[PDB]
């Protein structure tokens, strides 16, 4: 049996109505529950889902040198794929082994119906409207790291407001949305800003382009066996339309707007 | 000094005014001859850009079992590393290393501006207007592949149509579209769709959304030292923003529409 490693996250990973009933795997529905299912398929595994302890997806401690979260797991050896919306980063991508997108993305802009802000450009040129990111993840790092002016002058703004702009979480960040009366703008990646969309009571929207360009992929840890069966799984999947599939099901036939 | 392949296709490599007067890689200039440039001086190799002989991507022959194009120079070692815009695919996969994508696309429709369609299934459902894709590709094999009721139908029409519906080339296909009075409509990836609806005489345009999710992949042979150092290149210049600029570039600031 192999131990996938995962994290709870709408609507990629979530709990049934009264997992209680439920035993193991069974107990999990979402999106990457599905692509965990296909790609044991496609590569003939048992597996496991263990959710990270932490809550965490992957950040390197800067002064411990300890990975946390999801890649932590790999790292260390208490996991052999993780399977989530982990977007493909660079720092990552130097300690563990990502297969080919599964999922592409970018951050974008999500905003309450009715905020007057149609794009980044619009989010730095005043301070009205309150903006952040989730904390400790890409799109934070995606800011704190740019050297193009209009996300410089957006990073500085979120890194020196008070009260604190970052999320814990997602859905915190759609909670301040909602709760704000528009006046906080929410940074998230366009797959769960497009979910959210069509989740009641349909308050919130994307607005303008994505700001960069990216995916997510399927993880191992450096030198396993069940890397180059992950990823030509991966293609397989994507090819034969199951990805495309898979999300028309979690975000759009399941959508309630 | 490392053999770099690729292929003449416009934006990502093309001859220079008066290649002649210019000598070796100063010859050719293009998206994937900047992707060249930056990879290059990120892993600090000297390189020699060598245009594929047979002008090909990539397939192996059912018969003879042998790779052509940039695939093939790269199997058979002719070359080192592949930069061009070659879709991450499956059977490619299989025999050599893909990067992570440093440009995401996928299949779209071009048609002659007027033309009655905005849909794949606007094109199945009627046989006034013929469409095609370029032959011995990515997209046919996606055509060919396919189990989705109208991409299937769409490739019952395609395959069995006389005169032939596919083109040698995209600047066939191209061609073909805008001479053909709104009578041809054509299949191609939406990079160069995108390209294309810039350029004069800006009598064509993209229309409906992506049949499905893809990227093109820097490659090299199994084995390669080179793999890793690419690998976290494409990463790199993608997370400093260089990606974007370099399509922004040959896009969009040089579109005459
Ligand atoms: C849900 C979270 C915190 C994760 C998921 N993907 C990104 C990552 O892998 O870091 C994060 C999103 C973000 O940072 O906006
Ligand atoms: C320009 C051509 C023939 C290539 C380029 N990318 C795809 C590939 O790598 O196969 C092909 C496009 C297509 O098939 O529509």
């Amino acid at each position: 049996t192999v131990v996938v490693t995962t994290i709870m996250e709408s609507p990629y990973v979530m709990y049934k109505k009264n997992h209680e009933m439920f035993e193991g795997n069974d107990k999990y529905e979402g999106y990457c529950v599905d692509l965990a299912s296909e790609i044991a398929k496609h590569i003939g595994i048992k597996y496991k889902i263990a959710i990270v302890p932490d809550g965490k997806y992957g950040a390197r401690d800067a002064d411990t040198k300890i990975w946390n979260g999801m890649v932590g797991e790999l790292v260390y050896g208490k996991a052999e794929i993780a399977i989530a919306p982990l977007t493909i980063t660079l720092v990552r991508e130097e300690v563990i082994d990502f297969s080919k997108p599964f999922m592409s993305l970018g951050i974008s802009i999500m905003i309450k119906k009715g905020t007057p802000i149609e794009s980044a450009e619009d989010l730095a040129k005043q301070t009205e409207i309150a903006y952040g990111t989730v904390d400790s993840g890409s799109t934070k790092e995606f800011f704190r790291r740019s050297k193009i002016a209009v996300y410089e002058k957006m990073w500085t703004y979120m890194r020196s407001a008070e009260p604190s702009v970052f999320t814990r979480t997602t859905a915190e960040g759609v909670a301040r949305v909602r709760k704000s009366k528009g006046k906080f703008a929410f940074l998230l990646e366009s797959t769960m800003n497009e979910y959210t969309e069509q989740r009641k009571p349909c308050d919130t929207m994307k607005v303008g382009g994505n700001l960069d360009s990216k995916g997510y992929g399927v993880a191992t840890p450096k030198g396993s066996s069940l890397r180059t069966p992950v990823n030509l799984a991966v293609l397989k999947l994507s090819e034969a339309g199951v990805l495309d599939k898979l999300k028309n099901k979690w975000w759009y036939d399941k959508g309630e707007c």
